[PDB]
């Protein structure tokens, strides 16, 4: 029985506070934090910020803490809810904040609880987290399947300086044997690229963005997508490394076309391109590099350009924006063809059972799974259990520098330590993990 | 009792292997992560490397991995010790190494056990870590006292890029209430400097360092400086935030003179200054800035110039590199006038009781200890509990961004939660906490 919730104030990757709840039990304190977005699409739920300009640059989250201790602490415990029920833990929640996007109470103070209540649920069962996921989900645990690592080792974007459009620029090694054997690869890749890069546009292109990758003032995606080439093969480890992409392309979708040089404020409106046209840059950079995932290639409500796309893609198109991990909305993009996989973001909706229905969803439809991170994480590895419960075989989750970053992907290594040969790596078969 | 002592191998923020051990008792498994240096005093206990370069850079720890599960993990569950004892502890794993630099086991394979018996024994003795730290220390309890954070909020040196040759530029709102307060405000004037520094060196140039601190292309101490002031003041706080550098000198100290330049390689020897001269570039500076605390202002061997500039400094004078939390080089340096405050790195040494006994040995000499962090770290919080227990009133964990250092600044806001009036801040009182 829960006998105690309680929600504080901790800052994330950014120096930004977020917040972090603590659901008291018989078992013990089990703690979860929120993370947070940057380029967060306009129909995610409601993250609640306090706006004061006097105090955390106006990003506090008081408004959100005051939320969960004093209205839903008093009425959860008084519930006295069963933790192990996900979906009842759930289902009070939303009714109590009572709108569709959480805007009463807030995402960001129902989450924690959420979440929190996953914690105390596994240790009640005695098992571990990814494992009480996988009942959740009613996900196959034999064997387990341990994920593919996309690394974010180059940033691009809005908040990643230079005049490159794209805002990430992924290295999966699924050629790895194993995911211990994946990671290293991916550091090794990681580090010769920093010196690649520190040598070529010198030593302060070697800093790094948000989530851990170099941001050197790059132009085209050309010329990064040879850049990460080049790391791979300095590495020695041509052939085993692919690519991902994540376009965000609704950070410069304006005036229905696509500006690939939003950030510079004098940028050549003649220049700006409609969908077929930024469908065939996407296709001519795919013939040329070693490309397998592409996300939010188009902006978040630009259905046709999506369908039109995926027509002739031939890879997995990642849904972000365009579905926000909410059920109803990747219903849509089902029946138009949208895409072919989901980024699963919690916080994008909410609840830890509205995720888990988003998955199950998507892979009825055969579409693919990527857990994901948000720009702004914290030193809580919830979502290594959950890509290992949900059994996706595929997670972005940062480069392999940042400590949010490391966290999850440390967390894995343990995982898959602890499952021994009861859990098999997704390799090339990241697609498609939960079927294997 | 300890049934089972088990490492592996983790990444650190860096993305570089190091050592993690788990310790089994009948009160559950507990985990400790060992923490890397970039810029390491040559004194410094040996840190293990395998140098294959073939593999994670020539960086990996597979030796350091090996001697905890074949060397000091058999010995040590047969030992069967009393992991309340830690001097107990520390007295097996140091004579099970034989050498008086942990050269045949390792540090970074000693220091794993060390601490992780210090966690098992505060839960048998079902009491939070900090307490069991100030048991272990024969520190006063009544009140607590929380330490006011140096945040190294822009970066320069060796493993960073620019021209800047000092290497931390801190800054510590001892003129904070609390320590939720000092860090809402340190975040502040964090983010206040990110916008002004893109607004002069471009966007580019909010990249972090390793630390999490900027790190423009800047030349001089002074520009530096300023651009830290210009940040205290925009944010609000001009006269609650003092300042904090780390010279870390012994990084460009050649020729028994010392090089402000010493990243580029055509820089004058006639520029060089000798250890007179830099006295008087610190002088300088300490009048014109807010200069509370001056690290490493000396080379790790040139003590004759730290106590020559100690006999009028004014301020605090660390020693990192000088005595790296060695007893036996404390005790020179108190004998010498040398300095007046310890920076404590448990990695420098070896085990808990060695850093203990270090800060002991400095507070009897009526010097300050400022807990320290090292610039590679982990999602390992350690050093928060640690510097809560010995009653420091003083830290320094990097900028309040990258989730290595947040960890432990997330951690201090939960302890200081928890103590409530049973716990005083620092503040002004910071060089002597102990004595609060
Ligand atoms: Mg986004
Ligand atoms: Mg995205
Ligand atoms: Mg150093
Ligand atoms: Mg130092």
């Amino acid at each position: 029985a829960v006998s105690k919730v309680y929600a504080r104030s901790v800052y994330d990757s950014r120096g930004n506070p977020t917040v972090e709840v603590e659901l008291t039990t018989e078992k013990g304190v089990f703690r979860s934090i929120v993370p947070s977005g940057a380029s967060t699409g306009v129909h995610e739920a409601l993250e609640m910020r306090d706006g004061d300009k006097s105090k955390w640059m106006g990003k506090g989250v008081l408004h959100a803490v005051k939320n969960v201790n004093d209205v839903i602490a008093p009425a959860f415990v008084k519930a006295n809810i069963d933790v192990k029920d996900q979906k009842a833990v759930d289902d009070f929640l939303i009714s109590l904040d009572g709108t569709a996007n959480k805007s009463k109470l807030g995402a960001n103070a129902i989450l924690g609880v959420s979440l929190a209540a996953s914690r105390a649920a596994a240790a009640e069962k005695n098992v571990p987290l990814y494992k009480h996921l996988a009942d959740l989900s009613k996900s196959k645990t034999s064997p387990y399947v341990l994920p593919v690592p996309f690394l974010n080792v180059l940033n691009g974007g809005s908040h990643a300086g230079g005049a490159l459009a794209l805002q990430e620029f992924m290295i999966a090694p699924t050629g790895a044997k194993t995911f211990a054997e994946a990671l290293r690869i991916g550091s090794e890749v990681y580090h010769n690229l920093k010196s690649l890069t520190k040598k070529r546009y010198g030593a302060s292109a070697g800093n790094v963005g948000d989530q851990g990758g170099v941001a050197p003032n790059i132009q085209t995606a050309e010329e990064a997508l040879d850049l990460i080439v080049d790391a791979i093969k300095a590495a020695g480890h041509d052939g085993k490394v692919k690519i991902g992409l994540d376009c965000a392309s609704s950070e410069f979708f304006k005036d229905g076309k696509y500006d690939l040089d939003f950030k510079n404020p004098n940028s050549d409106k003649s220049k700006w391109l409609t969908g077929p046209q930024l469908a065939d840059l996407y296709h001519s950079l795919m013939k040329r590099y070693p490309i397998v995932s592409i996300e939010d290639p188009f902006a978040e409500d630009d259905w046709e350009a999506w369908s039109h796309f995926f027509k002739t893609a031939g890879i997995q198109i990642v849904a972000d924006d365009l579905t926000v991990t909410n059920p109803k909305r990747i219903a849509t993009a089902i029946e138009k063809k949208a895409a072919d996989a989901l980024l699963l973001k919690v916080n994008q909706i909410g609840t830890l059972s509205e995720s888990i229905k988003a998955a199950q969803d998507s892979f009825a439809a055969g579409w693919g799974v990527m857990v994901s991170h948000r720009s702004g994480e914290t030193e809580d590895t919830f979502i290594a259990d959950l890509v290992v419960g949900l059994r996706t075989g595929q997670i972005k989750t940062g480069a392999p520098a940042r400590s949010e970053r490391l966290a999850k992907l440390n967390q894995l290594l343990r995982i898959e330590e602890e499952l021994g040969d009861n859990a098999v790596f997704a390799g090339e078969n990241f697609h498609h993990g939960d079927k294997l």
